[PDB]
């Protein structure tokens, strides 16, 4: 069967970090659900792009489990993810079932908020490093994409393609990732 | 005053090629209007991301002139742009007033449809080359971004950051482009 991705979309999400992985994952034949944290209403992203989610998180959570849960960045978006009890539950369940969690930019700070994957080597946006490292619960990396088992992290809008292709490789393999990559005109 | 950008959004537009330039231009302090070709209703992009435009093209056209008109790609999006009388009028006026026109991926084929910038050196997505070159009205380039005077073109999702930063440099200069570039974590 096809793999399934849940992308959690909150007000203030970085729209490039949301759209690039959604699009690339769909190119890879992954069934992606864009789930609105606050409900099924349009979401105003960090640079004012307005995205209509496929479903509310409340509804999407009922259609699990997912092979990857994806957390976009954006400072304010990540803060919303970090404050959400629903997100905490989803990430705990995903970690418990040994499913992939992928977070980019400020997104990984939601892992810290929900005590997910402590001990992992992680990266974040440079400006989110101090927040992520509060308490020393992770080991920091400057790699553009970092993967430590089932915790996959990345740095910013400019690493979003690498991040998305790493998700594709983890779910559908190296060959599919290479096939999806070529028409993008990367490098 | 601030520079102004019109981004024309049609069904089937490549969402990465729409969102990356909108976001990057807004980071550069450009006033960007995302205008829906078909009206103010949500637009279903090529990989099913749904974007709510800021205004209909019909309304946005009345708020000109713009310092750049931006045409995203996506095969079906570009076909819609190519078939639009409103787009033809907008591009003709922009060319006539010596304003920048920027098109990415399949987007430049709309320039061909509306007889804009003939003689220019241009690039497109590799799969859109034959369409763009029908009749030999342009000279083709494999550069990731090509700028020939006021006609700025680029190749695909993976060149969208370069394309957007080239627009920023053209409008707001090299220093602003460099300032906007650094927090993106490109390369
Ligand atoms: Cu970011
Ligand atoms: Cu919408
Ligand atoms: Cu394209």
């Amino acid at each position: 069967a096809s793999k399934r991705a849940l992308v959690i979309l909150a007000k203030g999400a970085e729209e490039m970090e949301t759209v690039i992985p959604v699009d690339v994952m769909r190119r890879a034949g992954i069934k992606v659900t864009v789930a609105g944290l606050a409900g099924k209403d349009p979401v105003q992203c960090s640079r004012d792009v307005v995205i209509c989610p496929d479903a509310s998180l409340e509804d999407a959570k009922k259609e699990g489990p997912y092979d990857v849960v994806v957390l976009p960045g954006g400072n304010l978006g990540a803060q919303n993810l970090s404050e959400s009890a629903a997100v905490k539950e989803i990430l705990k369940e995903q970690e418990n079932r040994k499913g992939l969690i992928a977070a980019i930019c400020a997104g990984p700070t939601a892992l810290l908020a929900h005590e997910i994957g402590f001990g992992s080597k992680v990266t974040t946006h440079p400006l989110a490093k101090d927040k992520m490292m509060n308490g020393g619960h992770y080991t920091y990396s400057e790699n553009r994409v970092e993967k430590d088992g089932l915790i996959l992290t990345s740095r910013g809008p400019g690493t979003s393609f690498e991040f998305a292709l790493a998700i594709v490789e983890a779910l559908n393999g190296k060959e599919v990732a290479a096939q999806v990559k070529a028409p993008l005109v990367l490098k």
